[PDB]
């Protein structure tokens, strides 16, 4: 009779709602089982959530199991709940909440557990701390499966004790108040602290006291929105591994790191109020492929300048494949550091805060070697005008060892005759650049060919020169008596390198010819010009002439009045012209600061070979006909040698303002002191 | 005594049978519950067929939900039933089948599901779209977890929309019609596409709308049998990261970037009918560990030569520690490209659709600085006889700045005569190969010492040369006259390297002694000979004649017809000399083809020490004895210089066919123009 | 009625007691089920275990299911109960105890059952293999979830076999015997080995034959404690990727690899008997990132040398970002070896069984490009008196071709009067250092200043030297004729190298004024003097005497007894001196070994930079000034150049320890033999 009936309402769809569970784990302490291994079903951790629940088997003899709220819930007769569970722990199982409630004890009871933690969710804490070698934490994302830290907290959102060893952090996130773009922050936080270990263990890898082998992995993990630090290894730790480390949105460091013995591959810190990187007393690591952008973020209100990466105090650093961009001061600080090894740099468009100010890499008390060095500046290269590194490098100090090798100025038009090297400031460090020998250290026997001076009248004149041009006087150059030097040499496929001090007289309109190849301009001329052209305005026009190959071609720019040359200035200039490819500069030497434009490809309507068919003879201040124009001031440090990128010709500057370019390509070199 | 029954019968071992269940998600929507909290079994998904099953609970008030088939799923009363499930979701909660079924809806259903989307098997899809911060997938393999395109299907198996940022894709397959190896593909399809964004959002990371901020990884993702793309990255997307990518068997382009600001470590591509990697417009970035191989595979049909990578129109690009190889075609082709910057580079073996015909790197209007490159042609070294690269690189335009180090040629025996660089094309280009002066650029002042000539009659005859050899007349080489050239250098322990241009007469049985170092041949000559012997059937033999360390030996070899010296062509004929290091060089000055061989180690008998004792004299055309053999043709542009590798011997033919090897190493160089 | 009651109780909190279950899977077998898709629920795995249950489903049809002990379970009726788990499987599942049990069998059941494994414990086997594409194992940290090698147990732990492709091994631990840190080993062991291929198949990725694509990731693996080897990767296999791989305490050796296609990156080995690394026979992989330390570890008993890394009989290797770091021997043996490319390398305190006996880099018939070579070896500046390298590099063989660029000496203090370079022994091999032309090597012009013999007697007095001097005569340098030679040049805000050989004749007490700039010593003397001080007892001090900027500095050393000068033996004695940077270095030219200091910065009081204003001239053997001290013994091979790093000098000490510093920079050399 019953029966039957009990058997088919049980058996209809919905018959499991038949079968009674515990409604929190307060009843389930409060269930005592009466069966080894019983079944019971929780429905939920805390009353009215109808989160946390699941199944728990029970051993009657609960002596040797400890109540954690979660996995193991004991009765007051002595028994312990057990719950069905194989793998991972999340904090939904000790009463997590989500939404805007404190799961602090929730999150800090799951990576006690003795099981890896599984992020499925969004949760705030205060501050949780990671103990044990089971204190892995495992999410789905960069984003939705994070730990988030309560407006009201400071300090360590996380923080790797020294106990904990061999974890893996992996796929989740760890935000603090301003993890959304410009957003505020809550002062004194950190998102992840490895603390300084106070001892070390004899037991590895199966130790419960201090030991400074964390020896762990933090992967695909994104710290954001943090005051002081989003990451923060310090001193004593070894071998805390991270990979596809993304940090963003901090009030100060992106991440600090202060030990030895450790490699991070393919790191990226983004938007820092301070530093994205400090490296402050580091030894014997690696940092291979790295993305350090938007450091000193002026929004964040830092007052003062901060590196994009400080590296200090440092050894025996192995750095591959990193950029720093668009920060807002200098790009790289060297300090106090020795070996830092650089293989693969790419460094732009820094010192965003302020234009023409600051450099990308700057040295102090440091050595390092620098390969692969890359720094196209984006902003110069598109003519934008907006603030960008006065330069690549600047040295602090004389007492640095450096080695630097790569494309030190990148070679495009410079459409506002800029580029990445606009204030050159040379050094007397042991330094070597492109495997460019220094000319002032070189004992280096090389041709020095002899030009002929010409004018109405052939004697030379020789007139007083600033001091900072090294010397006592330089050619005079006049236009009434057409004072010029002739080489018999012409340009020939390799093409050539021509630069001089020179001295102009501004006054009226005018045209410089400051160097030639050949005479003439015609479509059969075989010339080339580099004119300061000056009308009766005052207008400065830097115009090349190029006439060969069939046609001719003026490229020619006008200069802006803050870009215009002062007279009684010494400037060095200088081109490159070879077979489709022509580079001029023109660089004050009392300040350093540069203009520039280079021509190759689309810029040019022909490759102009006829130029260089060792026809066009090389002529400085004029051309070789004794009607072409000259120039109005004073000749100094006339040098030719065979063809030197611009690239070169910049990283020569380093070494000097005024000095020859290349010593192995040195063709002639005459001071012009009273002596031609 | 009927609730006796009633609990006897629950409590057998199969009891759990009587606890009933519904059938499918249509039953549960016809499943009302009368209790808040209702606990519900699902026996499957869809009847029959015991998929996608769970637990659900009850939320009596439902309102705020969707129904969306797998998780919540919505009673005709508005409640809500909602699986139990923590953490991700499957395709087989939403009704996905498996095996031949098209489980795209299912697919897509977990990707927006708002968690993360776990891969349990194989699932074949037309198109998912990723859409938001949720989209995650994991698998727990290569192969087995994977999506698999439909063979009716075209476009993308996988779109990442630009709302869709800081996922992770990580350890699963994406598969076309193409998949296994020699399969025909489906046309028009793409493994996955990251779309270009169409806004930028202000409040990442919480954006729900189109942001250039991707920030998410890809890791361990296999793709492979797609026809257009295996992975393509369009323009303006940051931060897409891969990790241990592997593009397998696409039948055009395995990856192609079109944008700025990510890094890739360890990428493998294999297997592509067009390029195996394609950089366009891509710039900032890092790769860091690649493998490129069996692009331009032939069985994929192809018309056209496609090179392993093509990186064009790109910049600031830090590629290290990849590998380039197997490629049907050129080996990287770098086109209107700044500052590309490759630290450990490696390209071997490529050029195999055509034999002798492509190059390993060939530039375009591009500037670069290479470092660590190395390139063991394998089957150059086997003498498999395999088609592979002419040589390692080529100038298509003289307006390239670019600087390569490294093991430019390997320095193996060459069992076939043949190595990396067979095919040797000189540029003018701004061009710096491993830190060699180039001759024609420098003004440095050498060492040039005077030999002087013999010969039966002492006066020296000269003769017309090929207007290759560039100059009107060369040193008349004759047997009867025995014309030689004679130093009076001896070799020492550091070595030596000399070298001539030579127009060799060629007619009948004959033994050519191209340069000597010594006289004599015996145990204790203290000698070397470079030699081409032609016997009475126009046979070639190219012999190394060694004597010395108390014994002699003959390195030779039978020239192949095809490699055989011609009468009247001018060869650059170069040795390099020293213990336990000898090899030889012949290069036909007009087509730029180079036979070789060099021998250390087993190769040779004994080091030969006491040739290199300072007491052999060095000689041209002969040895250094009256009766010594001579040569029978032309001479010109004699070079003696200090111990050169053969690395940089090629390396300095990148220059010029014809100059000397290094000038830092100079000791003497006679052009031979009618002087000695 | 008694319906209500049973809903009463079966409503209870504890109702889910009520529910049968079976008690073990052996009960499984004999429980047929009654409906299809019957759902049971079993109460664990293994009678008395409480481990392994879960819920299964029944097939009535078992047709084409096989029973295999854990997710399918076969009755004697032919029905097939089905595990309701959607993704992995572990250990329990199949029958694993976890603890001390030997859960082989049920480890190798989840490995095969077609689905990837979740290691949630630690488990005892002795030997697994890996065979199929869904033979993925995950864990969730480096220790706690871990295959652990019974102590009984020899061989592989795990075997990758060549049927074995596209699978993941993330996040676990493979432990030996020997795991913890100083237990002892089982003998015969192997962490993970890879099978060496037996074919080739044709339908990758589908295959179910052998094949020799790996194509397989391990990922955060650690092995430990193994006494063969702790990863060892046979020839034939392909794309054996691994990141963040972490091996310790290996009795032998930590990895072996013996094949080619491959990349590692962020690899660690740690405690190694024998060598961390072995490559034998490897071509065309990568390694990027790695840290190789405590090799050849003294405990572990292994009797012989073995390096950190063995590199032989490879080929195309391209090695980044790596460390070598505290090893028993040598760092790294290069033999048999071509194109070996490191693009950053840090080697430094090494040879740490016996101090000054072993070099971080030994060539022995091999060929490789190094770059940003780095290596500060930390117990010498430190002056601990460790055990360390004898030097960075060591040549077995001539034969070798080797470029080397980076920071070959460190340039710390030095204070125990050693540094990194302790030890140089000079090689004939074809070997290019820091880009430094080799002076035996080049027929460059350079000037050569000629000094002027001063002495109270003006004619020069010649004696002879030891043989190891390479001329017959010398400098007589007295005490009583004042012998010197004195430079007109004075030096400048460049610097200066000088150097010279000294034989000493050590008797008394006595000042010895190796070299210095200027006269005098006060705070306006603007003079350098480096002194070799000898008292009444035989006590030395080598002090570099600084006067200028308005002060006086004395930078001094007492040499221990076993540093010490001895009386007639050659020494190579150097300096470089610039402002703010002074280096001094003195060599045994026959025994190789050398003593140095160099002072920078803090060391220093001031820059001094009035030593370098051009007033100061060069003086050898005693100073400018009639009334300076001199020296007793002989002179010879007098060289002044431009200002070197004390690393360009080691550097060039491995062409020729007495030879001039940088021909580039040379201003004189002065060879002394009976001439001036
Ligand atoms: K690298
Ligand atoms: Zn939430
Ligand atoms: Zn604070
Ligand atoms: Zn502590
Ligand atoms: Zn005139
Ligand atoms: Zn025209
Ligand atoms: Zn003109
Ligand atoms: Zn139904
Ligand atoms: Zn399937
Ligand atoms: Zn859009
Ligand atoms: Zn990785
Ligand atoms: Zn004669
Ligand atoms: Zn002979
Ligand atoms: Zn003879
Ligand atoms: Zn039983
Ligand atoms: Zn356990
Ligand atoms: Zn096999
Ligand atoms: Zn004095
Ligand atoms: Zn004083
Ligand atoms: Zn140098």
């Amino acid at each position: 009779d019953s029966f039957i009936n009990v058997i088919n309402t049980l058996g209809r769809n919905d018959g499991a709602k038949y079968i009674g569970e515990c409604h929190s784990v307060a009843d389930l302490r409060n269930t005592e089982p009466t069966m080894d291994g019983q079944r019971i079903i929780l429905k939920q951790h805390t009353a009215g959530t109808l989160l946390g629940g699941g199944v728990f088997r029970a051993l009657i003899d609960g002596t040797g199991k400890t109540d954690n709220n979660g996995t193991v819930i004991k009765t007051v007769g002595g028994a312990a709940w057990l719950r069905v569970n194989a793998d991972r722990v999340n904090p939904f199982m000790f009463g997590a909440l989500g939404g805007s409630n404190d799961d602090t004890i929730p999150v800090q009871s799951c990576v006690d557990s003795g099981k890896a933690t599984q992020l499925t969710d969004a949760h705030y804490v205060s501050n949780i701390q990671l103990k044990y070698n089971t204190s892995s934490i495992y999410g789905s994302g960069l984003h939705y499966s994070r730990l988030h830290q309560l407006p009201s907290a400071t300090g360590n959102c996380i923080t790797i004790k020294d106990t904990c060893s061999l974890i893996v952090l992996d796929a989740f996130g760890v935000y603090g108040t301003g993890a959304q773009q410009g957003t505020s922050f809550t002062a004194g936080t950190t998102g992840i602290y490895v603390e300084t270990p106070s001892g070390l263990s004899a037991d590895y890898p199966f130790h419960t006291t201090a030991d400074p082998r964390r020896d762990l992995c933090i992967s695909k993990v994104h710290i954001a929105g943090f005051d002081e630090y989003g990451l923060n290894i310090d001193s004593g730790n070894f071998s805390v591994t991270t990979d596809s480390l993304l940090v963003n949105h901090i009030n100060q460091v992106g991440v600090r790191c202060a030990t030895t013995d450790w490699t991070w591959t393919n790191i990226q810190v983004n938007t820092c109020g301070k530093q994205c990187l400090v490296l402050d007393g580091c030894g014997n690591g690696r940092i291979i492929g790295g993305k350090f952008i938007w450091a000193n973020w002026q929004p964040y209100g830092t007052v003062g300048q901060f590196p994009g990466i400080t590296i200090n105090n440092s050894q025996n650093m192995v750095i591959n494949g990193i950029e720093v961009q668009d920060c807002g001061g200098n790009g790289i600080e060297i300090s106090e550091s020795y070996s830092i090894s650089m293989n693969g740099l790419n460094t732009n468009r820094n010192g965003i805060n302020a234009n023409n100010t600051f450099y990308n890499i700057v040295f102090n008390k440091s050595d390092a070697v620098i390969n692969g060095f890359v720094g196209l500046n984006y902003a110069a290269n598109s003519g934008s005008g907006a603030n960008s590194s006065a330069g690549n490098f600047q040295f602090l100090s004389n007492d640095c060892s450096v080695t630097i090798n790569g494309v030190v100025e990148t070679g495009y038009m410079g459409i506002n005759f800029i580029g990445d090297n606009n204030i050159i400031n040379p050094t007397n460090s042991d330094l070597s650049i492109n495997g460019l020998v220094n000319y002032s250290k070189t004992g280096l026997q090389t041709m020095n060919e002899t030009p002929t001076f010409d004018g109405v009248s052939t004697t030379p004149v020789y007139v007083s020169v600033p001091s900072s041009v090294g010397q006592v006087n330089g050619l005079r150059l006049s236009q009434a008596n057409k004072d010029k030097l002739l080489y018999s040499r012409t340009a020939g496929p390799e093409g050539i390198t021509m630069a001089a001090v020179i001295v102009p007289t501004i006054s009226g309109a005018e045209v410089f010819n400051f160097m030639a190849i050949g005479s003439g301009f015609s479509d059969t001329s075989n010339s080339l010009h580099l004119q300061l052209v000056i009308d009766a305005s005052g207008k400065q026009t830097i115009a090349l002439l190029l006439g060969g190959d069939g046609t001719t071609q003026i490229l020619s720019g006008d200069l802006p009045n803050d870009l215009k040359l002062q007279s009684g200035v010494p400037y060095h200039i200088a081109i490159g012209a070879k077979p489709g490819y022509f580079w001029w500069s023109i660089l004050n030497i009392q300040t350093g600061k540069r203009i520039r434009r280079s021509f190759r490809g689309a810029y040019l309507a022909v490759p102009f070979n006829s130029i260089f068919g060792l026809t066009s003879s090389l002529t400085f201040f004029s051309d070789s006909n004794a009607g072409g124009d000259a120039c109005s001031g004073v000749g100094a440090k006339v040098y030719v040698g065979m063809f030197s990128s611009e690239n070169d010709y910049v990283a020569s500057r380093y070494y000097n303002l005024i000095n020859p370019v290349d010593p192995t390509k040195l063709i002639s070199y005459r001071i012009l002191d009273s002596s031609i």
